[PDB]
């Protein structure tokens, strides 16, 4: 391993100054990065793990997270081990894409949403040349760097997302990049009805009976039927029939030139 690109922190050389969220897995806080030796403060967002009852193995994965080199996914900057895991990262200041288009509806055109659905192919095809299951890709796990710059974070961690997982996943905890990118069809699902929930009102428990009758989720009203039939694909029982994310960048960047001619906005 390249331990040189993974900093280990200490416990002074960051700071927690706000919260930007919490739930079951822990607490993320926007902060700073003070390195020692160094005269700069790095804005930061800082994730503390909620407490477990080893570290050699932590920090194996933490590698693996820090050696991730692609503009499209989230670098693990460094780690603090103590209690708890603490992971340190760019912060990204737009947040989750998520509550980023629930937040600008109105305000986001076709070249943005196809840009979006290219930029988050071409950081799920890196993971796939580095033979990197993700497993939980979904628009709350794409960062927002700047409006037309995202990210995706929440890879490596080695509630289930039942609605955003393949049949196979379900149904029997298979996880491959070809069940990723049936979550990569739902990402993209929840990006052109600008944050629907997926299946909303449908209990989880529910979901399979639904993919097993052949029932998929909708067309979104703004996508052509050539965006739609992508989506589709993604969503095949075969998973060896399901789109390529070397496919899914060339097919999103030709729509990407053209985008009035597969998105109808407004
Ligand atoms: C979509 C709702 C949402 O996610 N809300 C958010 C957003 C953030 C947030 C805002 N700016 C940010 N900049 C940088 N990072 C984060 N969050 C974040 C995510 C993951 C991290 O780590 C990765 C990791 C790897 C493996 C396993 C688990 N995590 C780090 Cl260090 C930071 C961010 C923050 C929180 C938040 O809501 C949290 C509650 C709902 O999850």
């Amino acid at each position: 391993p390249n331990q040189a690109l993974l900093r280990i922190l200490k416990e002074t050389e960051f700071k927690k100054i706000k919260v930007l969220g919490s739930g079951a897995f822990g607490t993320v806080y926007k902060g700073l990065w003070i390195p020692e030796g160094e005269k700069v403060k790095i804005p930061v967002a800082i994730k503390e793990l909620r407490e477990a009852t080893a570290n050699k193995e932590i920090l194996d994965e933490a590698y693996v997270m820090a050696s991730v080199d692609n503009p499209h996914v989230c670098r693990l900057l460094g780690i603090c081990l103590t209690s708890t895991v603490q992971l340190i990262m760019q912060l990204m200041p737009f947040g989750c894409l998520l509550d980023y288009v629930r937040e600008h509806k109105d305000n986001i055109g076709s070249q943005y949403l196809l840009n979006w659905c290219v930029q988050i192919a071409k950081g799920m095809n890196y993971l796939e040349d580095r033979r990197l299951v993700h497993r939980d890709l979904a628009a709350r796990n794409v960062l927002v760097k700047t409006p037309q710059h995202v990210k995706i974070t929440d890879f490596g961690l080695a509630k289930v997302p039942i609605k955003w997982m393949a049949l196979e996943s379900i149904l029997h905890r298979i996880y491959t990049h070809q069940s990723d990118v049936w979550s990569y069809g739902v990402t993209v699902w929840e990006l052109m009805t600008f944050g629907s929930k997926p299946y909303d009102g449908i209990p989880a428990s529910e979901i399979s009976s639904i993919l097993e009758k052949g029932e998929r989720l909708p067309q979104p009203p703004i996508c052509t039927i050539d965006v739609y039939m992508i989506m589709r694909k993604c969503w095949m029982i075969d998973a060896d029939s399901r789109p390529k994310f070397r496919e899914l960048i060339i097919e999103f960047s030709k729509m990407a030139r053209d985008p009035q001619r597969y998105l109808v906005i407004q």
